[PDB]
């Protein structure tokens, strides 16, 4: 599924991500924009052999199981395929764990490089939320 901007904002709010760990909804929408361009089916292989999955490009190195990432963990206790669903619940649940791990949203390199410090409220501007 490819979400619209406000549509994704609403879905994230519905699943309790707005101001989770102090990160406003615009931060989460911005991260999703630059991680996946709002596409739930996005997958990208990393140089180390792990793969990133879904709207928030969650890595099989630590967070989900894809059966082909040696030495990795599965801390969200989910198959990585679950992070590709049209329903964003599994991605949201796992993102909540990731952002609680110590470094906040810096865990998402695209958030640090493209969202952090910017006018992230622009991402929810005009949205009926
Ligand atoms: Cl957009
Ligand atoms: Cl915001
Ligand atoms: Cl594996
Ligand atoms: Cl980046
Ligand atoms: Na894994």
């Amino acid at each position: 599924k490819v979400f619209g901007r406000c549509e994704l904002a609403a879905a994230m709010k519905r699943h309790g991500l707005d101001n989770y760990r102090g990160y406003s909804l615009g931060n989460w929408v911005c991260a999703a924009k630059f991680e996946s361009n709002f596409n739930t089916q996005a997958t990208n292989r990393n140089t180390d052999g792990s793969t990133d999955y879904g709207i928030l490009q969650i890595n099989s190195r630590w967070w989900c199981n894809d059966g082909r990432t040696p030495g990795s963990r599965n801390l969200c206790n989910i198959p990585c395929s679950a992070l590709l669903s049209s329903d964003i619940t599994a991605s949201v649940n796992c993102a909540k764990k990731i952002v609680s791990d110590g470094n906040g949203m810096n865990a998402w390199v695209a958030w640090r490089n493209r969202c952090k410090g910017t006018d992230v409220q622009a991402w929810i501007r005009g949205c009926r939320l």
